């Protein structure tokens, strides 16, 4: 009924509004990573590659998505590039998110070998090998998995296109078995479940390790209570062998390697008294541990539970990015499955189709907002840039 120019004028104005915020937002992220030296870690090299794929949305993907909506006349091998360039961009964001999840898992499971396993020179190479495979995954329709060989000649004659030209529409050049099996299932859904399995192993490793330092502290504070309330030298010997193993395993620096060394010294000095026969002398040597327990060991566990809880806060922030990438791209993929798995169902309405395309494009703006709300370093560099560069 209504002229298609009225409906499409709403779409282009909304598309150009997303392109403005996708270039303005992610350019502040890339600018802060090179303006600040605290943001130049390996984890943020994948953040830049994520923002570089969200800048390309406002430069190429959104302008391409407008042209394909008009259904203009184009060669069926050129119409594929306008249609499938987004699939390369979505494939790079998935590979970057997957690299951030394993980067945070290597740092939480192996904190003493991170600086040797995960280096910047190796990260720049992993990024280059992901972009190549992103073009191989997103542009593999052009390799021969097309509907170009089966043209809709009813729409090509009405449009009045040339020889070898097809009315350039998305669902008329790339088949749906590619969008559901290869694109959604094998290349989007499986890596999404892997990030959910990697992140669950991050909060599980931290939750087990947060309980270990408190179990050790509980062991060192109550076995000490057994010493001053003991009636035998062997009862003091038993409590010390546990306090020596628990402390040495609490050890697994700045006053760290010194105060813990005072603990093992006083313990082993009280072990020779209990094994010799002097009970009252060993119970007095164990009270010397209380001072070190309130000066060095209390300040080690205080910082260990502080650095381990911030890795819980930081991993939760990056996990929301995986949750917002799915909430913005699954609605478009679910409509695809209805079109392919239920031929008896009617197609989704066009207002819902372009609602799923616009929503999937709004994913290029949410990421710089998560950094400014849940990362203090990014929130301060941004404020430093906006106030100074004005
Ligand atoms: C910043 C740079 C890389 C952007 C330039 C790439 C763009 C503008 C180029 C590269 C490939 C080109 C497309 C490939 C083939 C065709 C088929 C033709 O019948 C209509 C134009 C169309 C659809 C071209 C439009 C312009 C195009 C999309
Ligand atoms: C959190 C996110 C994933 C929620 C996604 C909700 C969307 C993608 C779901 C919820 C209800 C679904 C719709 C329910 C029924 C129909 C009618 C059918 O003839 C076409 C598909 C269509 C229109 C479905 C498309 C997908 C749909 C719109
Ligand atoms: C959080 C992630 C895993 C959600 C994944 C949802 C996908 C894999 C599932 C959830 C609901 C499912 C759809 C629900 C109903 C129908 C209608 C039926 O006639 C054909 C299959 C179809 C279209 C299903 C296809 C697969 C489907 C879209
Ligand atoms: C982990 C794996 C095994 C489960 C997830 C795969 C699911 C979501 C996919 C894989 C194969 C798909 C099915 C393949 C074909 C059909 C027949 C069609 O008439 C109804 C939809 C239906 C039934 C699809 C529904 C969704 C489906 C079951
Ligand atoms: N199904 C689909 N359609 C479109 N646009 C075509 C909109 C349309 C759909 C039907 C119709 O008759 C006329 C126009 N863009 C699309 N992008 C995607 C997509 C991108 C990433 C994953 O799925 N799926 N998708
Ligand atoms: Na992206």
């Amino acid at each position: 009924g209504a002229p298609p120019i009225m409906g499409s004028s709403v779409y282009i104005t909304v598309e150009l509004a997303i392109a403005v915020l996708a270039i303005l937002g992610n350019v502040l992220v890339c600018w802060a990573v090179w303006l600040n030296s605290n943001l130049q870690n390996v984890t943020n090299y994948f953040v830049v590659s994520l923002a570089a794929a969200d800048i390309a949305v406002g430069v190429l993907a959104i302008p391409f998505a407008i042209t394909i909506s008009t259904g203009f006349c184009a060669a069926c091998h050129g119409c594929l590039f306008i249609a499938c360039f987004v699939l390369v961009l979505t494939q790079s964001s998935i590979f970057s998110l997957l690299a951030i999840a394993i980067d945070r898992y290597i740092a939480i499971r192996i904190p003493l070998r991170y600086n040797g396993l995960v280096t910047g020179t190796r990260a720049k190479g992993i990024i280059a090998i992901c972009w190549v495979l992103s073009f191989a995954i997103g542009l593999t329709p052009m390799l021969g998995w097309n509907n170009c060989g089966q043209p809709k000649e009813g729409k090509n004659h009405s449009q009045g296109c040339g020889e070898g030209q097809v009315a350039c529409l998305f669902e008329d050049v790339v088949p749906m078995n590619y969008m559901v099996y290869f694109n959604f299932f094998a290349c989007v859904l499986v890596p999404l479940l892997l990030m959910l399995g990697v992140y669950l192993r991050i909060f599980l490793a931290a939750r087990r390790q947060l309980a270990d330092l408190e179990d050790n502290w509980e062991t060192l504070n109550d076995n000490l209570k057994v010493i001053e309330k003991a009636d035998n030298a062997a009862q003091v010997k038993d409590a010390l062998t546990k306090m020596r193993a628990a402390a040495l395993d609490a050890q697994k620096m700045k006053d760290f390697r010194h105060g813990f060394d005072i603990l093992v010294g006083q313990i082993d000095d009280a072990l020779k008294l209990a094994n010799e026969g002097k009970v009252k002398e060993a119970q007095a040597a164990a009270e010397q541990l209380k001072t070190t327990r309130n000066a060095y060991i209390q300040k080690y566990l205080e910082r260990a539970r502080s650095t381990l809880q911030k890795e819980v806060h930081a991993a939760k922030s990056l996990a929301i990015i995986v949750g917002l990438f799915a909430l913005c791209w699954l609605p478009l993929h679910i409509i695809n499955c209805f079109t392919f798995f239920c031929p008896d169902c009617s197609h989704a309405p066009l207002w819902l189709m372009y609602l799923a395309i616009v929503l999937s494009h709004t994913n290029s703006v949410v990421n710089p907002f998560i950094y400014a709300y849940r990362i203090r370093e990014f929130r301060q560099t941004f404020r430093k840039i906006i106030r100074s560069h004005v």
